[PDB]
């Protein structure tokens, strides 16, 4: 009852239009062979590494799954009935599952070595080895179970070949899943890390953000800037951003202060925040600017050389944010020196050690403040290591060798584009499945055309490598 036409058109004749669209078609199919093939050759002729061995693989699945499909189903099997024979449909709908099983089990290879290449072997063909084992294998079952049926005309279906309902039913859900949503869940896992890289490594100038630029010794350039804005010597901490009420935690380190501001070892604290937004949150900070002379506040925004400055004279950071994924400020900061104390809320969690600063729990202004009080308990030992170690962490999280780079951004690419475009596709499978006169509700040019924007993205594979390859 509730099947599923993978190798039967709907169309009962051939419109005029039909044969516009064929032709149509017959493009898309000729712009992606050739350049798939284009692309395979320079991969020999570049061979006379493993991101290449996987470029190979993908691309030689990109040329199966157009060869197969795009003639099957855009130009030749378009109609309601099946024009070749019993064997051709048995094998034909083999040959249909298995390259798209191949073409979506490359993509799950190449975003799980590159989601472990951001942390030369045999390792890296036994990946592709199994794609194209489970492949064939996953494809196994439409041999037997397409049958050519004549009950008139003849069609390439599955009508009477399983038994229960449920036999049925778990065969069109195992296609789906393994065809394109575990293969989605899997890559928008790895890319989504990939992403987080990305993000902090083209997200830091270190180009700017080093310490070479700086003058003279550290202590010095603390003494300078410390009577440069009017008080005298001590431990310092610094904060930088907007002033806002449950965002960046501005209130939670002014009522930190507070709390440390009658106390015992305040006197040799030293405070500089700095930042605009909301208006009663200044006149706070700026209260305590009066009361107290070891607090600096500055709400007139600085220059970019300045803010360098700063994160590699004064002795931390404070960082107090609730919500904060990819966390630049800490490692602009830790690249020039700057320990950071912040609240475990998201890449802080991810980017500060135990030897590479004070993490927090966040939202607590007490807690911060025994935080800045265990800092200024361990500044009486001069930290020359605990500040190297956070150059050399956030260096490597800021940093990434070029070619290893390109490929990360390629991948990110190479998902997107079959995520974007394989979805409408596959929901309309999906929602076939569910609600088969739901076919009695859409165009021809509209079937079409997500016909052919699904394979956009095969043809457009090569495009993406050249794209990245400078
Ligand atoms: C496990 O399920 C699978 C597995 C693999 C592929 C398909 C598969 C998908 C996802 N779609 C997308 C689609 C619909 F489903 C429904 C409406 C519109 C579209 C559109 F996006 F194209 F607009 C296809 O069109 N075909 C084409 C398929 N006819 C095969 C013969 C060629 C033709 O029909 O001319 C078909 C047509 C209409 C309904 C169901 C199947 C597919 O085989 C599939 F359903
Ligand atoms: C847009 C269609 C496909 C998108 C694939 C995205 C993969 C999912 C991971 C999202 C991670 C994230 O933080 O997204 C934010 C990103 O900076 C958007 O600009």
């Amino acid at each position: 009852n509730n099947s599923i036409p993978l190798m039967q058109g709907n169309l009962p004749t051939l419109t005029l239009s039909g044969k516009i669209r064929v032709t149509v078609t017959f493009f898309l199919f000729l712009l992606s062979a050739t350049f798939n093939a284009s692309f395979l050759l320079k991969l020999q002729k570049w061979t006379q590494s493993r991101m290449k061995l996987l470029l190979k693989h993908l691309t030689l699945a990109n040329l199966l799954e157009t060869l197969i499909v795009m003639p099957l189903d855009g130009m030749w099997n378009i109609t309601v009935q099946w024009y070749a024979g019993e064997l051709l449909c048995k094998v034909l709908s083999y040959l249909k599952l298995f390259s798209m099983y191949a073409k979506a089990f490359m993509m799950v290879v190449i975003s799980l070595d590159r989601s472990l290449a951001i942390t030369n072997s045999k390792v890296g063909q036994s990946m592709v080895g199994l794609a194209w084992i489970l492949s064939s294998v996953f494809a196994g079952p439409q041999l037997y179970i397409f049958r050519m049926i004549h009950l008139v005309f003849s069609q390439c279906v599955t009508h009477c070949s399983f038994s229960q309902w449920w036999h049925q039913a778990f065969y069109n859900f195992f296609t789906f899943s393994c065809l394109f949503i575990i293969p989605l869940f899997i890559m928008l896992i790895c890319n989504a890390k990939i992403i987080f890289t990305l993000t902090r490594v083209l997200g830091i100038d270190c180009s700017f953000w080093n310490e070479s630029y700086l003058t003279g010794s550290r202590d010095e350039r603390k003494k300078s800037l410390l009577s440069k804005f009017g008080m005298d010597e001590g431990v310092t901490f610094m904060f930088i951003g907007r002033f806002d009420r449950g965002q960046k935690g501005v209130d939670v380190l002014l009522k930190a202060i507070e709390i440390l501001s009658s106390k015992k070892e305040f006197q040799e604290m030293r405070f500089i925040i700095i930042g605009k937004g909301d208006p009663e949150l200044e006149g706070w900070a700026r209260s305590l600017e009066e009361k107290h002379g070891n607090v600096k506040v500055i709400t007139e925004m600085l220059s970019r050389e300045f803010v360098r400055e700063l994160y590699g004279s004064v002795d931390f950071v404070i960082i107090p944010s609730y919500f904060e994924p990819f966390g630049l400020v800490a490692l602009e900061a830790m690249c020039l020196g700057a320990i950071p104390i912040a609240s475990a809320v998201g890449g802080l969690r991810d980017i500060i050690t135990n030897e590479t600063g004070i993490l927090v729990k966040a939202g607590d202004p007490g807690e911060l403040a025994n935080a800045i009080l265990k800092a200024l308990e361990l500044s009486r030992s001069d930290l020359s290591k605990f500040r190297e170690n956070c150059k050399k962490r956030a260096m490597s999280f800021s940093n990434i060798p070029r070619a290893r780079l390109k490929t990360l951004k390629m991948t990110v690419a190479f998902a997107t584009s079959f995520t974007v475009c394989w979805t409408p596709y596959y929901v309309l499978g999906i929602w076939y499945w569910f609600d088969p006169e739901m076919l009695n509700r859409l165009s021809d040019p509209v079937n079409h055309f997500f016909f052919l924007f699904a394979f956009l993205n095969p043809c457009f594979d090569p495009l993406i490598y050249g794209y990245f390859s400078l």
